[PDB]
């Protein structure tokens, strides 16, 4: 077996030496919990280690791998941000063990062959843009909790589309792993934290800080009632410069085939220049 | 408080929860699971399957019975005989049933699924595209419910064997697949709970299935073709026998290769009866 240094960050590639190394840990006691990211690490991923590394007597296994079948053809998974180094020194400082980093071919030696299916949430909302993203989320995820085989799985709620349809995936084949969702990490000025926002310029910048603000606008306007909330989200969104809006919906927080009774979640995607961001919100019908 | 769990009795559970828990405890205690998976009206080729799982040291075997509702065409004739299934399963010493009902399996109905690659259009596949998909998520399912160290399947369904490898390697399951040699009975007929259905001069018919290829596996000293057109000539000689399929490919069902190890597999109808048999085949 691979060695494993303590209390360092250990890189492995190969699945074969993560399965290993976290079997052997789980053997002496040791939670394992798994943060998968794409790498070009940001706050908002630092909060779903430091969420996972509180887990009293965890160990925790970060892994990074650009995942291309969730990609949809075209330049997108070129343009994706690769940022390694700076991705491991976060770990490194955050007190991370252990750090999967693997090859494509050793994820898909036999291309697209089994693969998962979503239900038919995965054909709205990011599915309508992009149709076989989420099959590749999907896929990707389910191999990366069989390598691995944490006990707790951390997912941001910046992308709850992905929350929702990990938890479906989680249910439906019935994975033992308890899926955790970490709210949202923003900047001081309320945008969401996103790998995305470095393609921002300036102006852009200023006029992004529109999607938090209709979101959390909307929040509390929902004190009377959906309309309400979404027209205040509108007019936030109508008076922003360069915002292009792509969606804002109201849906019942699981997202499915169940309408808005109170509880609900306020999902937004708009695009700045070339940039698509994305935010999302809790939303309480008649709650003051 | 983990179930009830009685060592050298029959254990049945039709609660998911229940048999994940005591699969997870005896697996703490020094016994290593093995998973059986059907769909019940067991018959000895099932018993085949059942005591290659129990010859494992340290084995505690899980049988389950569960007819699948996903992986039928677009069911309720589908054979059940509960009692006696169980009956069978206390005779060989089988210690765990799990016998879950469809809503327990799917709570949540159809939602995610697992897409098997394109070996699930082919051969068995044609007449039902939808089958393996089927096929695949409740063995995914109930490998994540009972997390066995190994899952046993006959070879008689062989293209169904072929892609839970694939689902396995694709995957990354840590589960081992094993797969057991079809049982037979006395001419040669691989059992399956469809014979009954034949008639008299249908049952004789059959036998061709099998001859056909235990011949062509002894004609192969001679090449692909000869051991192909022997199978063939065998088939052609029985009466009432609808050959959808007689193709010879590699073990692990791509394209056979120009000589070395391969599998030669059939598929007729009798009369409204479809039967299945396949064979290794060594090439020259």
């Amino acid at each position: 077996i691979p060695a494993f240094h303590p209390g360092e960050l250990n890189v492995y590639s190969a699945p074969g030496d993560v399965a290993d190394v976290s079997r052997a840990l789980r053997l002496t006691g040791r939670r394992v919990m798994l943060v998968p990211t794409m790498g070009a690490l940001h706050e908002g991923h630092l909060a779903l280690v430091r969420a996972a590394k509180r887990v009293p007597g965890s160990v925790v296994v970060v892994s990074i791998f650009v995942n291309p079948m969730q990609f949809g053809a075209g330049g997108d998974l070129d343009a994706y941000p690769r940022t390694p180094d700076d991705d491991l020194a976060q770990l490194r400082a955050e007190g991370v063990e252990i750090a999967f980093t693997p090859t494509t071919a050793a994820m898909y030696p036999d291309g697209l062959r089994t693969t998962v299916q979503p239900g038919p949430l995965a054909a709205e909302l990011e599915g309508g843009p992009r149709p076989t993203h989420f099959a590749g989320v999907l896929t990707v995820v389910l191999k990366l909790l069989q390598i691995v085989r944490p006990d707790r799985v951390f997912f941001g709620e910046k992308d709850y589309q992905q929350l929702v349809l990990i938890r479906q995936l989680v249910a439906d084949f019935n994975l033992d792993v308890a899926v955790v969702g970490v709210p949202t990490v923003r900047e001081a000025d309320g945008l969401a934290m996103s790998s995305r926002n470095r393609y921002l310029d300036p102006a852009q910048r200023a006029a992004a800080v529109a999607l938090s603000a209709a979101l959390t606008a909307a929040a509390h306007a929902a004190t009377a009632g959906a309309q309400a909330a979404l027209d205040a989200a509108r007019a936030v969104l109508d008076a922003a410069p360069g915002v292009a809006v792509d969606y804002l919906e109201l849906r019942d927080i699981g997202l499915g085939p169940m309408p808005l009774n109170g509880s609900g979640r306020l999902l937004v995607a708009a695009r700045l220049g070339t940039t698509r961001l994305l935010d999302n919100i809790a939303i309480e019908i008649g709650t003051f």
